């Protein structure tokens, strides 16, 4: 059990029950944290450039681009440097100085783009550097990408599978892309064939998956959840597996990110107080009373040192 | 595998192999960042209370109480949380904004003395609680207590005999209090009946260990190693185990970080620099060429995002 490099060690991740959450411990956790770059998005960072480099788009010379400095920018960072590709990303100069350090540190060209542009900016100055160059550059494109949902049900989803012994009856995910939920239902749903309640969490800030599929008006919104709650529906978000939805706001998330590491020394990260509260409210109803509900942790504190997390 | 709290999620950690250091991938890491308070400490974290309750020197109602802002305080931190124990660490004043708010964040309760007094003044302060009330107090003294090395013995040494199918010949770890080294040199050494080679990191700086085993001038000193070279022989590392010791400096251990983020894309903290830049000088040598080497890297790099690692 040597891993030939930092990105095939992704996953194998641990279930813990909570404690101060739930009813006689049916709700319990599965820590993304415990990952190469320290969250649930090294496994798509591992798996968007395997599945590139055996399709022939990624190649020995030519590099990657995107324009992410969260998650799967410090994912692509971290696959990138294991196996020998340059990565540039783009983010705007307003950027924390903190990621910036920390990007760097991983050995990524940073480009920094306008202020004032912010996010488009990023995203259209990547679209430049891929036109410059197309045969040199390629970009992932973690919203669309199916070596997102890919990876997670073959992996993410057969290891709950695993570690419950079959009784998970719920998944609680909060959805940024839509991956994590998208490969574990499909996991469980066709490759296992249990019929189990899949629940995306969104903030009721921006609680777009609700209004789409109320038929209701599209008002997408800002918040504080991060890593999810992007304002659109993502293509990796495959609405026909979903089962619930649950809206969180931001303070619940916070809060409930508190409780865990103070009630139950679990260092989780925003997204995941917000997941965990809408596991917590599920739990509490009859209807769920006496069923296995496992809940993403898409990441650890820490990484939050710097927010309203603390 | 679902774990009854965030204390028994310890350990089974990654092993990875170099690809930039030692030769032909003779250097192999354990990521011990992958834990519950994400550094190696977790284990001794874990293994100390669930010893004093065995004991009985910790039950219901008792706190327990310690003078470290460093990993050992986050890994008391985070079992104190799950398993329901009042947490009191002291700490100057002058500590740092960051680890005050990692450790509020975890529900520490947070004592901080005199700025002057230093390190001396946390000391002093926790065994003046401890006097005051003995039968609601407990110190665990991760320098001298044996839980801290048999974590070692019977967790992080036999994950290393299991994943390298016994084929370990040298073992590389930095001391702080000499548990890991200690307890995985038993492991392989006594329990598995093999001959490695346990290898000691110490400061250059600060190289007391080199100089009590040469009968020299004991002469400790500052450096900026976190985690290792505490300036003094602790009773938890046992000299009768170790086979070599060698010295390492700040800088080389700084950049050795920066090389394995950078090109390994592993994500490691300032004692890991120190543990492989000794790795790689023996790997380097001919008698260690066609021989594994296992180096432990205690912490994840976010961990230093306000020290010179960036």
């Amino acid at each position: 059990a040597i891993y030939a490099d930092n990105s095939y060690s992704i996953g194998n991740t641990p279930l813990v029950r909570l404690k101060h959450f739930g009813h006689n411990g049916n709700v319990v956790v599965k820590i993304e944290g415990r990952n190469p770059s320290y969250s649930v998005k090294c496994r798509i960072g591992a798996n968007m450039v395997w599945q590139a480099e055996k399709d022939g788009t990624l190649t020995k010379g030519k590099e990657i681009v995107d324009a992410t400095s969260g998650n799967t920018g410090i994912a692509l960072a971290y696959v990138a440097a294991a196996r020998g590709y340059k990565l540039t990303l783009t983010m705007p100069e307003t950027m924390s100085l903190e990621r910036k350090r920390l990007l760097c540190g991983l050995g990524v060209n940073l480009v920094l783009t306008e202020g004032a542009k912010g996010m488009k900016g990023a995203i259209a100055k990547a679209e430049e550097i891929v036109a410059s160059d197309p045969s040199r550059y390629v970009m992932l494109k973690q919203f669309e990408n199916p070596a997102n949902p890919q990876i997670h049900r073959e992996t993410t989803g057969p290891e709950i599978w695993k570690d419950t012994d079959g009784k998970v009856d719920v998944v609680v995910a909060g959805v940024g892309t839509g991956g994590s939920i998208t490969g574990i239902s499909r996991a469980i749903k066709l490759d296992f064939g249990k019929q189990i309640t899949s629940v995306a969490v969104e903030p009721v800030e921006s609680p777009v998956i609700s209004q789409t599929l109320a038929g209701e008006e599209v008002k997408p919104g800002p918040h504080k959840i991060q890593g999810i709650g992007a304002g659109f529906i993502p293509k990796n978000l495959d609405l026909s597996i979903i089962d619930r939805v649950e809206t969180v706001d931001s303070d619940t998330a916070l809060a409930t990110a508190r409780r865990l590491m103070a009630e139950e020394g679990i260092l989780a990260g925003i997204s995941s107080g917000a997941a965990v509260a809408a596991a917590d409210r599920l739990a509490k109803l009859p209807e769920f009373a006496d069923k296995l509900i496992v809940v993403i942790l898409p990441s650890a504190s820490e990484r939050y040192l710097s927010t309203a997390l603390f």
